[PDB]
Formats: C-alpha cells, structure tokens, sequence
C-alpha cells in the first residue's frame, strides 16, 4: 500500500496523529488516528490546498478544491476534494478518527501529500447552512491544529 | 513554476523557513531561506525519505535515495537524491541558505514534496571521510531541526 502520515499541532491544546493508507491505485484511502484536546462533539476536518505552516494553520489557504466545486460533506457528489466532514470528540476531548474516502488520493491530481490537514473549532455544516460561507468553508470556524501530510514508510 | 516550503523546527530553538522553486519540470530547483540557532560553521542538509515527524526528526528515516546510490556531495554523480551538502551558519548562528540543485525536483519520481528536510549537528563530509558511515550519512550526526516539505502557493 501507499501510506502517508500527519502530525496535528496548533497554538492550543489540540494535537494528534493521523495515518493514511491506499492499498490500490485509485482505490479507497483509509484515514485513521486520534486527536486530543478537543471540545466534546463534532469538529470540521479537511485537507487545505497548501502545505505551508509558516504562520500556523492560516497559511494553508482554502480547502483543497482542484475541480472548482462547492463545499460539501464527504458523502456528497458536490464537494471539494479536501472535504472529509467532521470528527467527533468524546467527553475527554478525544476523537478516534476512522474514515474511508475515495475522492482523496495518495497519488495523481487528487493527491493530498504535501498539503495540510486541519481540524476546526466548530462543526462543518456540510454546505447545508443556508448562508454563503456554508458552501465555501462549512462555517467550521477557526483552525485549532494542522500539519503537512507526509509520505510514510 | 512549482513552489514548496518547509518550516524547520528543533530544540535550541533551531528554526527556519526554507523555500523551493522550480520554474519548469526540466529545470533546477532553487532552495533558499534562513535558519537560526545553529553553531557557527557548516551543518549537513538533506532531504530524508519520509515526511513522518511522529517522534521528531528520527522518524524521517534515511536520506532520500530512490536509486540506491552511495552518499555524496551535491556536485557528485554518485549521491543520494536528497544530498544537498552543507549550509553555513555565521557567528550569530544564522545560515542564509541559497542552493540550486538539478537532482531534486518538485514533481516526478525525484519529487521531494511530502518528504522531510533536515539540518544536522555536524558538517556532512560528502562521502569522503574514509569510514563506512561517510558513504551513508556523511557523518553529519544528530538531527537538529526538520520539517515536512509542503506545496506552496
Ligand atoms: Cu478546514
Ligand atoms: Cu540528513
Ligand atoms: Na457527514
Ligand atoms: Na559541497
Ligand atoms: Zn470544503
Ligand atoms: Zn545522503
């Protein structure tokens, strides 16, 4: 399989390690790991365009969107490539992440390697919020932690 | 063109921002930026195989070496793809990095996106140190700071 990894860090207590695996060319990508330091409940979770952390997570730019689509949820046909929905933190502030996605890839034009994974302050409304930002950012708010997605062994 | 960036961090603080630019896929990569917190003199400087910072810079693995060649300096034919030689810190501990390299790339199979840039404790002996480690690591010693190479705007 092709593999990737990301260490999430930010200005506050949110930190984690997320793994990626793609067993087959153009096959599903498994995304799994843990993030701690979160408020209980849903937090938006996306791949952003740039693997630039020079001024922290803001430097990563907008969601990764090579097809020029509107923001959506991962189950939607209308979504950005980087739209991975929400992760859910428990009462202790820990999110056990376990996602399978076939829109992201670890090779080719939808490759996420060298881009930034971000976990947000608020839940992502998946493009269903009824204001104009919903179909751009999902109203997920501030960026709590992020890291560049790297090739793994 | 075509751009990448890397934020180097380690204890000291040893820290820096390194930029990469490649005008065309058949052209060289310019590598430039600044690193502070270093001891005066030469420090080894390489791209390592994995963009994995899970346990700090050790997790990046060996030098990026897809052709399975011996370690060398950047001018040599027999070198690892990731072998960028040394950077030089002044009396204030600052290295102004300015490299052009024709063996690394920002696309294709020598692509360094998603890999780790590392600056070392010791100078790299460029494979001419006369012990067996010389033609593996250049005897550059510990890893002072590193970061994953990300796609830049
Ligand atoms: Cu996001
Ligand atoms: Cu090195
Ligand atoms: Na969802
Ligand atoms: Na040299
Ligand atoms: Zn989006
Ligand atoms: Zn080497």
């Amino acid at each position: 399989a092709t593999k990737a990894v990301c260490v999430l860090k930010g200005d506050g207590p949110v930190q984690g390690i997320i793994n990626f695996e793609q067993k087959e060319s153009n096959g599903p990508v498994k995304v799994w790991g843990s993030i701690k330091g979160l408020t209980e409940g849903l937090h938006g979770f996306h791949v952003h365009e740039f693997g630039d952390n020079t001024a922290g997570c803001t430097s990563a730019g907008p969601h990764f969107n090579p097809l020029s689509r509107k923001h959506g949820g991962p189950k939607d046909e209308e979504r950005h490539v980087g739209d991975l929905g929400n992760v859910t933190a428990d009462k202790d502030g820990v999110a056990d992440v376990s996602i399978e996605d076939s829109v992201i890839s670890l090779s080719g034009d939808h490759c996420i390697i060298g881009r930034t994974l971000v976990v947000h302050e608020k839940a992502d409304d998946l493009g269903k919020g009824g204001n104009e930002e919903s179909t751009k950012t999902g109203n997920a708010g501030s960026r709590l932690a992020c890291g560049v997605i790297g090739i793994a062994q």
